[PDB]
């Protein structure tokens, strides 16, 4: 069984690749499941066609606490067989997102969930302030190929040096490694090139290119992947063909950060960020 | 000396809207300092036309404790004499904001940096995901006025109510307060009238509407507020609109958050997302 995870900030499609991305793989054949990490998406609803599943923090308090938690009341099976979880997000004002993690995969583990027939799991975590909570999986050697969906803007690119960082972090144990960029498109010139150069910095690769494509908010809409929805659209492909190279994947690594001058150097050379005229800066009109 | 805390989400100008209602202050005669708690955005760069403020995160790491700290390395003075400090965000993979946050304020309070002639101090911090971390601002007592900067759109509008639920965690044995709703208009037709119905609903109100003008962008090139780059400008009485309401804000609530039907519900109801059609769910292409 191959442990993953996906990282990535919000507001940039990650949660849809990540599904379409899993389904691809249950029609490949492969037993998956997904755990849902992210308290800003709906990691699951696409696989499910729910509006939202429950998640073990708000099953565990419906039951008075997670020890009179029954496992089919948390883990269900949606498209292509994929099972599915969800974390639940922090209690606002008083919850942390490392202690939720350890819970649900604590949990899971005494349930016997992660033995099956299971091929992969993959950890939809959320990759932007990646603080010691949101970074928990890699602490706990649970994300031990990490994929990081990014695009090719200043914010993400910034949280993918992040969460670069907190694999550096933990590499003295465990085995935690960066398998490569995800650039979901945002159909900006040179964006492809850019990730690709990022990439480089880091030490890894741009292991796809995902396209935008209509197909996928008329799938979104309808709760499904692209691949449950029309597995004939060339947007399908696009997911099968990230599938095979995630699964075929040897290119692990230690990834090295870089600085904010050298990315600001790359949003530069790749024509999105403008140069400063350091000579108007603080003039008035 | 008022305490207040600029809380939302990344991405939607908060710390523009932050700074620039703070110079519209300092110009009407009143000391402020601000703190910034945001890791994702810089809340001081145009207070001080600077590219970065050295945080106290890293300069206490790399003088070893914050106990080898001068004040005067960490609080820096800028435009309309407004002081300014840089919480820094968390070391990735091991830190956690809140206990960050905590041990910048206390170093401040320890150093004197709240001198009895302060008018203002506003924190500025990251309302998204409202863990225990972002609210110790809340819990501790540090802030007692609450202003959420939002947005007619359900990402800022769902961290409005998730840092409307961390207030009401803390109200029973605190005095910490909704003060309104900041709406950043992002130039979508009836986002006042949005922000305007779920200030009601969570008992609270719109203090202001803040509008997109291209002076904002003109200023900002320069690292700095508009109130400083043009105070003729139009937008620039906006901004001093905003400061006269804070200063004479009386209203301050417990709030009632809302549902996530009830969410959709107002955005639904003023044109934002549409109705979702049942009959297709689930159906493949060649249904
Ligand atoms: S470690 Fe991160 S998720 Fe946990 S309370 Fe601190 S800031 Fe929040």
């Amino acid at each position: 069984m191959r442990q993953c995870a996906i990282y990535g900030k919000g507001g940039i499609g990650k949660s849809t690749t990540t599904q379409n991305l899993v389904a691809a793989l249950a029609e490949m054949g492969k037993k998956v499941m997904i755990v849902g990490c992210d308290p800003k998406a709906d990691s699951t609803r696409l696989i499910l066609h729910s509006k939202a599943q429950n998640t073990i923090m708000e099953m565990a308090a419906e039951a008075g606490t997670v020890e009179d938690l029954e496992l089919e009341d948390v883990l269900k099976a949606g498209y292509g067989g994929v099972k599915c979880v969800e974390s639940g997000g922090p209690e606002p004002g008083v919850g942390c997102a490392g202690r939720g993690v350890i819970t649900a995969i604590n949990f899971l583990e005494e349930e016997g969930a992660y033995e099956d027939d299971l091929d992969f799991v993959f950890y939809d975590v959320l990759g932007d302030v990646v603080c010691g909570g949101f970074a928990m999986p890699i602490r706990e050697n649970k994300a031990q190929e990490i994929y990081i969906v990014c695009s090719g803007e200043m914010m993400a690119m910034y949280a993918a040096n992040n969460i670069s960082k907190g694999i550096v972090k933990y590499a003295n144990s465990g085995s935690v490694r960066l398998g490569g960029l995800i650039c979901n498109s945002r159909n900006t010139d040179r964006e492809d090139e850019l990730i690709i150069a990022l990439a480089n910095k880091l030490g890894t690769q741009m292991i796809h290119f995902v396209p935008r494509d209509n197909v996928v908010q008329r799938a979104e809409i309808r709760r499904m992947t692209v691949i449950e929805y029309d597995p004939k659209a060339k947007q399908a492909d696009e997911y099968r063909a990230l599938a095979r190279k995630v699964v075929d994947n040897k290119l692990l690594v230690i990834p090295n950060p870089i600085t904010m001058d050298e990315l600001e150097e790359l949003l530069m050379e790749f024509g999105i960020m403008e140069v400063e005229d350091e000579s108007i800066v603080g003039k008035t009109a």
